[PDB]
């Protein structure tokens, strides 16, 4: 799709395209590590097609896409089909990136080792109606 989504109640159109680009961003990981991440497309520091990856290793924590969704005033991307999960049988990492209205850096708030899901939050004016 197009890195946009509408609030189906108000018809307000959200667009995260200004955050897009292969240069992307970083989020702090653990004591001194990081995750490279681009919005609505692959990150240049990551393998081809990969929207987010660990800084130390460039191992993928999810394939980029631009499928933006709206859920209870939050905008969300989900990058799935990352690298094999070091914990799980046949699971792959995924990254859930949640944008919340801020009246501008992604944060890694939780890593679910059981499902190899990384949860990110990004407080940004772009998620405000």
């Amino acid at each position: 799709d197009d890195c946009q989504v509408t609030n189906p109640s108000t018809g307000h159109l959200f667009d995260l395209s200004s955050l897009s680009g292969r240069a992307g961003f970083t989020a702090a990981y653990s004591e001194k590590g990081l995750v490279y991440m681009s919005i609505c497309g692959e990150n240049e520091n990551c393998p081809p097609g990969v929207g987010a990856c660990f800084g130390q290793t460039r191992i993928s924590v999810g394939k980029a896409n631009k499928r933006l969704r709206y859920v209870d005033q939050v905008l969300q991307l989900v990058y799935k089909d990352g690298s094999p999960c070091p914990s799980k049988s046949g699971l792959s990492y995924k990254s859930v990136i949640s944008f919340v209205c801020r009246p501008n850096r992604p944060m890694l708030i939780s890593l679910d080792k059981q499902t190899c899901t990384l949860f990110f939050s990004w407080h940004t004016p772009l998620a405000c109606e």
